[PDB]
C-alpha cells in the first residue's frame, strides 16, 4: 500500500552552531520525539558564502554520548578532530559517519584548505539513536570518500540517489549501522517522477533542502522541509517541479526511551545525570 502524507514542517529561521555553521535546523526530538525514531536531529546548513580567513571558524570542543552524528558536506568541507587524537577531513562529497557511544570530545571546523579558499559552505548534520544495548559501546568513525558511496540514476536525465546507509536498488549502503534503516541522499530534476519503496512498518521522512517536489501526487513540498509520511505502507511517489535536493531517511522505530540534554542522547533521566556528572568532573578529556 501507499504510505500517507501526514504532514511537514518548513523551517526558515536560521542559528549558528559556533561560527562556522549557520544552520536551519529541519527536525529534533525534542519536538517530535518518538515519531522520528531512529533520527534525533538535523541541521541544514544552506549555501553560505565565507570569505577567505587565518581563523578557525565552526565549533570547539563539546561532547556527544548515546548516539551517532552523520555529517555531509555538500560544498566546502569539515575537518574534526578528537581527545583520542582521531579524526579527519570531510571534503566534498564524503561522509563521516561518527558513532559517539560510550563518548567522544571533538570539535569541527572549516578544513584549511577551505578556509585558506573561502565560497559557498553546504552541509548536514543528521544525528542518529543507538538501540539501548548500543548506547556504550566504544566511540568509532566510519569515513566514508565520495567515490565509495553507491549512486544510483533514477531517471535519463541526471536525477540520482547515494545509497549513504541502508540498501536501494540491490546496492548497499557505505555506511553500517545499529539497526535497519536508510539514508539516502541525491538530486530530482524538474519534471521527472520517481517511485520509491520503503520497509513496511519504518519511519519515513522526505527532507526536501532545496527545490520543489510533489509527495504521491497531492502535496508539494518546499525547500528546508521535512515531511513526515505513516508507517504503515511501503511505497511513495515524488514528481520534482523544479530541480530539487533531497534525503530520504527511514528506519525501524526504536520503541525504546529518549531522554536528552544537550549534546546527550539516553534513555533514562539517570543515565543523562551520569553523562552530566562524566563531563562535568572532566572524564571525557581534553584536545590538544
Ligand atoms: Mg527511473
Ligand atoms: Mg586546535
Ligand atoms: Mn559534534
Amino acid at each position: 500500500a501507499m504510505k500517507k502524507f501526514l504532514g511537514a514542517y518548513q523551517n526558515n529561521h536560521m542559528h549558528w552552531v559556533g561560527d562556522g555553521f549557520p544552520v536551519y535546523n529541519l527536525f529534533s526530538y525534542d519536538r517530535l520525539g518518538q515519531t522520528l525514531s531512529p533520527f534525533l536531529l538535523l541541521d541544514y546548513a544552506a549555501p553560505y558564502n565565507f570569505s577567505p580567513t587565518t581563523e578557525q571558524q565552526g565549533v570547539g570542543s563539546h561532547p556527544h554520548r548515546g548516539f551517532e552524528t552523520v555529517t555531509i558536506a555538500y560544498q566546502g568541507e569539515v575537518t574534526h578532530k578528537d581527545s583520542s587524537g582521531g579524526g579527519g577531513t570531510i571534503k566534498t562529497g564524503d561522509v563521516q559517519w561518527m558513532t559517539a557511544g560510550a563518548g567522544v570530545l571533538h570539535e569541527e571546523f572549516h578544513s584549511p584548505e577551505f578556509a585558506e579558499h573561502g565560497g559557498l559552505f553546504e552541509m548536514v548534520q543528521l544525528w542518529v539513536n543507538l538501540p539501548s544495548h548500543s548506547k556504550m559501546t566504544p566511540g568509532k568513525y566510519q569515513a566514508i570518500e565520495a567515490k565509495d558511496i553507491p549512486d544510483i540514476a533514477l531517471d535519463e536525465h541526471g536525477s540520482h540517489l547515494r545509497v549513504i546507509a541502508g540498501e536501494y536498488a540491490d546496492a548497499k549502503g557505505a555506511a553500517t549501522t545499529f539497526s535497519p534503516l536508510n539514508v539516502w541522499d541525491g538530486k530530482l530534476v524538474k519534471g521527472q517522477k520517481h517511485t520509491l519503496y520503503v520497509p513496511e512498518g519504518h519511519t519515513t521522512l522526505v527532507v526536501v533542502l532545496e527545490g520543489a517536489v510533489v509527495v504521491n501526487d497531492t502535496n508539494r513540498l518546499e525547500g528546508k522541509t521535512v515531511a513526515i509520511l505513516s508507517r504503515e505502507g511501503v511505497e511513495f511517489s515524488l514528481n520534482a517541479e523544479e530541480d530539487t535536493k533531497f534525503l530520504v531517511l527511514t528506519g525501524q522505530p526504536l520503541n525504546e526511551p529518549i531522554e536528552g540534554y544537550g549534546p546527550f542522547v539516553m534513555n533514562t533521566k539517570a543515565e543523562i545525570m551520569e553523562a552530566i556528572n562524566d563531563f562535568n568532573r572532566g572524564k571525557f578529556g581534553s584536545i590538544m
